[PDB]
């Protein structure tokens, strides 16, 4: 095991939880993995797959992103910071995708899922781009139960890192779609204390966070250092106590360790 893996193992030991990390350095397509093949609950990081699946649809339905979607009182769930502003009005699928990706809006996630025909349509898009690991089984917010050992709504760090690379830096999407996903991710507002907090602050970052029960605290990021090929970093973390507190600092610390090596 490398020096970076020993430092990640020590961070994990210090934290009392279970840490999964996958880095892809696209300059060499080298990988750094820590529990990279173990399953973790994705929580809201699954929003990237859902938004990208709608973007993939928009390659054929050219005006799909401007299609209005009604926001109704029954659509509201546990956390709806943007959609609650539009109850009994409408939001476009673009406005819903931005709400999901930039504010972690769970109503917006559910509208994306509905546009895809259910959670099976999100998983289908994962399989269509070569991700055999991702599975989405539930809508928001029950996809965040993060129960230890439950295979529902999980992926592995290695698989999520590979998928995030193909969506944002590869060509799993069309050029306008991929650029739109990059813009949305760069504009995320919920990640300041997660991967972003452990990285040199002249690196541009796009990321999507997630949180759930068992103190599950997740972040997935595409990172553009200046003068270097970009990297993809996935950091997943979960804890033994059902009511455990969020630990965004562990994700920052993992990113910092990765950025060193
Ligand atoms: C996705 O992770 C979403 N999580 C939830 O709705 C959870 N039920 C939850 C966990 C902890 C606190 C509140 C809700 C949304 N994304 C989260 C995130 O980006 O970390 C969230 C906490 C903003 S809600």
């Amino acid at each position: 095991t490398s020096a970076v893996q020993q430092k990640l193992a020590a961070l994990e030991k210090s934290s009392g939880g279970r840490l999964g990390v996958a880095l892809i350095d696209t300059a060499d397509n080298t990988q750094v993995l820590y529990r990279g093949d173990e399953r973790f609950p994705m929580c809201s990081t699954s929003k990237v797959m859902a938004a990208a699946a709608v973007l993939k649809q928009s390659e054929t339905q050219k005006q799909l992103l401007n299609q209005p979607v009604e926001i109704k009182p029954a659509d509201l769930v546990n956390y709806n910071p943007i959609a609650e502003k539009h109850v009994n009005g409408t939001m476009t699928l673009a406005e819903l995708s931005a709400a999901a990706l930039q504010y972690s809006d769970n109503t917006a996630m559910n509208k994306l899922i509905a546009q895809l025909g259910g959670p099976g349509g999100v998983t289908a898009f994962a399989r269509a781009i070569g991700d055999e690991t991702f599975r989405l089984d539930r809508t928001a917010p029950t996809l965040n139960t993060a129960i230890p050992g439950d295979p529902r709504d999980t992926t592995t760090p290695r698989a999520m890192a590979q998928t995030l690379r193909q969506l944002t830096l590869g060509h799993a999407l069309g050029e306008t779609q991929r650029a739109q996903l990059v813009t949305w991710l760069k504009g995320n507002t919920t990640g300041a204390a997660s991967i972003r907090a452990g990285l040199p602050t002249s690196w541009t970052v796009g990321d999507r966070t997630g949180s759930g029960d068992y103190g599950t605290t997740n972040d997935i990021a595409v990172i553009w250092p200046q003068g270097r090929a970009p990297l993809v970093l996935v950091t997943y973390f979960t804890q033994p106590q059902q009511n455990a507190e969020s630990r965004r600092d562990v994700l920052a610390s993992a990113a910092r360790i990765i950025a060193e090596g």
